[PDB]
DNA sequence: CCCGGCCGGG
DNA sequence: CCCGGCCGGG
């Protein structure tokens, strides 16, 4: 229901040459005209032809034009977008986004819901976030290009993640604590949070223990597998999703019989496949995310040491399971 | 060229 | 089962 939500359930299913961001930047340009005062609901033609250049540089497609129709329609079911004259356009394939000659000869103003209009010319803040969001999940290098283009540089300049929440060092008791406040889900360690952002969880099984591995600026953090064999699937492709572009993600601790705190931005810079015991106490084949802090999710931001070390991996897993 | 049916991921 | 961008063939 909450527009934070939403927003953050926007996820494109993963193709195999990346996922669609048409649906994303139609949104973020959607964000940018509310923003920058521009009307609710506006005509098809119009909008076309506005994102079409944004859709070819950004969403990295080949016919930016033709490329608006889905999303223009689609976003409708994803309870974040509207259209005025639905009955009078003439669909195709199925129950699919209609013939583009409907299109042209009607011209539907299309827009954002009523309360989200209402709710970003009123509050930035969430209207930074909600960019802040798209901004991370989906592009998160921002080569300098779109900052400008999408709104959105007024907006967001300086530290772009500023806008998102929980802040670093935020505190919770439970696990269901922080979901009361942030959505996702109590379980596995590996997670996104309502916002559509992935959130690792690492709870302490000993005092004066924590996850940093000796000698060593990095974090080894245990695929989320819970008994036999890990494999690469829910939390784990995750990581590995992240894994690929670089991407960072929330790193959580609880430190024993302490509260979770939301410690730090991480990133995956190894990937290693060791033996381990399971919840059942017998010895599995288990992952190994060796993830290195990073202030926050701006690239700009983070040390040399941290760039040579993805720069350094292979994109690899490194099977230990010869010698342990 | 832009209907459609076709992919293939949830 | 469901749908959204892909891409064939009219």
């Amino acid at each position: 229901k909450t527009f934070h939500r939403r927003v953050g359930d926007v996820r494109p299913a993963r193709r195999a040459m990346g996922p669609a961001l048409h649906r994303p930047v139609l949104l973020l340009w959607a964000i940018g005209q509310a923003v920058a005062r521009a009307p609710r609901l506006q005509p098809w033609s119009t909008t076309r032809d506005a994102v079409a250049p944004l859709m070819e540089k950004y969403g990295q497609v080949e016919d930016g034009v033709d490329g608006v129709r889905y999303p223009f329609w689609a976003l409708v079911r994803d309870d974040l977008w509207c259209v005025e004259q639905a009955e009078e356009l003439t669909l195709t394939s199925r129950g699919r986004r209609p013939t583009l000659e409907s299109l042209n000869a009607v011209d539907p103003s299309a827009g954002l819901r009523e309360d989200d209009y209402n709710l970003l010319r009123s509050q930035p803040e969430a209207a930074a976030s909600a960019a802040a969001g798209l901004i991370a999940r989906y592009f998160h290098l921002l080569p300098a290009g779109l900052l400008e283009d999408f709104g959105l540089h007024e907006l967001l300049a300086g530290r772009w993640p500023d806008a998102l929440r929980p802040l670093l060092g935020e505190t919770f008791k439970d696990r269901d604590a922080i979901w009361r406040a942030y959505g996702g889900q109590k379980m596995a360690g590996i997670g996104c949070l309502a916002d559509g952002i992935l959130s690792a969880f690492s709870d302490d099984k000993g005092p004066y223990a924590d996850g940093r591995i000796p000698d060593t600026t990095w974090i080894a953090y245990v695929g989320d597998g819970l008994s036999g064999d890990q494999k690469l699937t829910d939390g784990n492709e995750l990581m590995a999703e992240h894994q690929a572009v670089g991407r960072a993600l929330r790193y959580w601790h609880k430190p024993f019989q302490g509260q979770w705190s939301f410690e730090t931005w991480a990133v995956i810079v190894q990937r290693r496949l060791r033996w381990g015991l399971g919840e059942d106490k017998l010895p599995r084949r288990e992952f190994l995310w060796v993830l290195a802090p990073v202030p926050s999710p701006e690239r700009e931001t983070w040390p040399p040491e941290v760039l040579e070390a993805l720069e350094a991996d292979t994109g690899e897993l490194h099977d230990d399971t010869g010698d342990y």
